[PDB]
């Protein structure tokens, strides 16, 4: 996931910046004192945008050309986790980190059945 | 290209840090002095890195799903992109620099297409 | 612009993110959402912090001595110009973000010259 | 894991990375290239610093007093994965990177146990 | 301080930010603007992890077994001066950027004892 | 320092961190293996633009229009001594780093007499 290549990759990395992300949604849901909005929202930006780069990082990196032959949807399906991604930056509602969620689950589903095949 | 959105988006992010990546490849087959040779290395890597993240931005921010059902090959031109600055990383020929550049050029032709559309 | 040296150099690096920082500055004038203000001024704080990065490069890596004796006024005109940016980073007003690129404006036309000798 | 708080965080964060800087080490006892082994030695000490501020986090953030109370051990096996981490980063022998993943495990069995408590 | 090691530290670097993080508390209070109030949080948020940073590589990296068995309470006194930091990044109250430096100060004495033995 | 403005400077940090750079290049002329010259190579590289940007921070935000009327040689001195800390990157010979140092021995001076005005 470093580039050398090194071998290692785990969409952990990215679910557990999403999980943040939406975990900062329900907290600021709880508390509406204007600092703590802001660092929330200054914080949910930065785990998002890590959230983001991860799966970048599986995208470019350990998805080879012939993933995305035997996964026709694959590219669509990365493009919309990250496009949910930036629309939980821009929402304090818990639903769109879930959504950014569900989509990490159904890439990390075919991350694992590529890694035994 | 900050996500916010902000609408301000270029290629020439990318292509700039590409052809850095281009230019000390072209300085380190003149120059075998052991250190200029780790420090181009080490700045190689991350000037290729930087090229990647702006890759990935316009792929994930810019280009929306009309753009990509515009154009079906684009997922797979960005993602070849990247990979070619990956091996621009692990190589000392300038023609890997090229290979990434004339990619971008590629992507360069249409974005512009989607911005006067 | 990566201290090889790799001779690679251009003000658009400085240029694009001062648009994105007066882009912001726009959008703010039309959106009041507390969430949207933190946001855009978290991002536009980013944003004009890599602008002034890429104007003390050209500043302290690229402009040699003679640039600076053929040009007296150039380090003045640098330090407005960051300044300038700091000013924006304070301000939700367009105005401060295009006082900062009519400077770099002025930057990047000395740039070109000095490129011609 | 993010300061917020947000409440979420996981070992397996330092565990990834330090994975990566054992798999790093095996790869560059198997290919002596110069050039490799430049890219293998930067990237390694990129991972194991990330792997040491997650470490951090752990210690500064999650643990708490009455954790340190049941675990007088904690501080230093704390400290000691982080230098086992530093000593890794000086070394290209997979054993200190196993001797880091090692106390990671360790520190990881303690940091559940405190999730059932 | 750069994991080398280079054998150049100076707890300085920490009190620098937490003198920041103080000082942007003190302004606070003294300006309730809405921007000013986003930008001085955001900017606290970035000075205070700084600050937590340095602590932490003083802890790992400078600090030795040797020195923690002359000063059995120096993990308690760094972690305690991590955590006022993070209190610090939750307040606006200056007490709590106090609080940090307090425990900073006392890091900075024992650090410079075991300069001189 | 962080631009907000918080209104604390000290040349100090770019000393750290310039000290940082000449003692590794002392570690370098006497340490001659190959995996210890690339890391310190690596790390000289990074602890040499932290201290670039340091001085950058100083010119920019901190020296006001009337402190370089009052000290018209200002922007010569920090130009040359961040141009001194690229020499410092492109060398293993400490007397580089220490003429980095020396340069900026001056700027404290200045420094602290607009301090005193
Ligand atoms: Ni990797
Ligand atoms: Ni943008
Ligand atoms: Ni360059
Ligand atoms: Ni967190
Ligand atoms: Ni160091
Ligand atoms: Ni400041």
């Amino acid at each position: 996931h470093c580039d050398l290549p090194c071998g290692v990759y785990d969409p952990a990395q990215a679910r557990i910046e999403a999980e943040s992300v939406k975990a900062i949604q329900e907290k600021m849901a709880a508390n509406d004192d204007l600092h703590f909005q802001i660092r929330a929202t200054v914080i949910k930006e930065q785990r998002a945008e890590l959230a983001k780069h991860h799966l970048d990082v599986l995208w470019s990196d350990y998805f080879k050309p012939p993933h995305f032959e035997s996964y026709p949807e694959l590219h669509t399906l990365v493009n919309e986790a990250v496009k949910a991604l930036s629309a939980a930056k821009a929402s304090t509602d818990p639903a769109t980190g879930q959504k950014a969620l569900d989509y990490i689950a159904q890439i990390d589903k075919i991350f694992w059945e590529t890694k035994k095949a």
